């Protein structure tokens, strides 16, 4: 939905604006070091990603 | 781009939001005390940002 921008959809994903490992890269260090830099919420759904924060 | 007539999504610099070095320096406070403000995020364009951080 990024290579045509028409969708524009994040209505069902399981942690927002990760895309890359180096997105992923950037978003630990958002959460470990208090941070929270926050154009990466956790939206509610995915259970397993909860239990790994 | 303020100068200019079309915005195009600013083009996606390093780091979003800075455009002086006073706003380098708001960033530094915002990114190491853990104020986190979530304004003026990261992306992953350049990695040297994240060396730096």
């Amino acid at each position: 939905k990024g290579i045509t921008e028409k969708s524009g959809l994040e209505s069902a994903v399981c942690v927002t604006n990760v895309r890359s490992f180096t997105s992923a890269f950037l978003f630990s260090i958002e959460v470990q070091v208090t941070i929270g830099f926050g154009g990466r919420m956790m939206t509610e759904e995915c259970p397993l990603a909860i239990t790994v924060l």
